[PDB]
């Protein structure tokens, strides 16, 4: 499957594509205001998830440090990234159909929109001002908006025993963006496309 990742903001974002125990395709890539990366994901990949990352260094080796989404140091990515990280997420070739979804659970850093290029179903966004709203008990000194779990590490904002409801903080996020997820047990906004569809990732595609 291609992923077309563009750059809309306008600032360069260091782009991250993983499935927590390895990168998918290159996994990283530097994307300077309206650059396109296109990658090649393997089809039946489970649980994978791209996302941005904001203010990084990197030496000639490609290590260094993100002040957002920094996946252990590297420029191409292998595992996830340091939250807040906002998340295009998807399962592809599922008993055969794709499922996409954007993710508030780790936080906010980027606003995105994560649609298929191919026919079929719908895209999902999450293009509002998250970080300029955030609450002042999850706004991230590093940059970004914390989700409620990152901050304060209680049984209720990370529903560990899967006995959870949405919160204050998790319906901050709601309010932004409905079509993403707030909280872990959210009423989940992930869409169901034909297997084997493409997509495009858009950061900032608003402005």
């Amino acid at each position: 499957a291609t992923f077309e990742i563009v750059n809309r903001c306008s600032y360069t974002v260091w782009a991250a594509a993983s499935k927590g125990d390895a990168a998918l395709d290159a996994g990283g890539r530097q994307l300077n205001s309206g650059e396109s990366w296109t990658i090649n994901v393997e089809p039946g990949t489970k649980g994978g998830k791209i996302w941005a990352r904001t203010d990084c260094y990197f030496d000639d080796s490609g290590s260094g440090i993100c002040k957002t989404g920094d996946c252990g140091g590297l420029l191409r990515c292998k595992r996830f990234g340091r939250p807040p990280t906002t998340l295009a997420e998807f399962s592809l070739n599922q008993y055969g159909k794709d499922y996409i979804d954007i993710s508030n659970i780790k936080g906010f850093n980027v606003p995105m929109d994560f649609s298929p290029t191919t026919r079929g179903c719908r895209g999902v966004r999450c293009a509002a001002d998250i970080v300029g709203q955030c609450p002042a008990k999850l706004k991230a000194p590093g940059g970004g908006c914390n989700d409620a779990c990152t901050v304060f590490q209680t049984s209720e904002y990370c529903c560990t025993t899967g006995k959870c409801g949405p919160t204050e903080y998790s319906r901050f996020f709601k309010r932004l963006c409905p079509d993403a997820f707030s909280y872990v047990l959210d009423k989940p906004t992930t869409v169901t496309c034909p297997g084997s569809s493409n997509y495009r990732v858009t950061f900032c595609p608003t402005a």
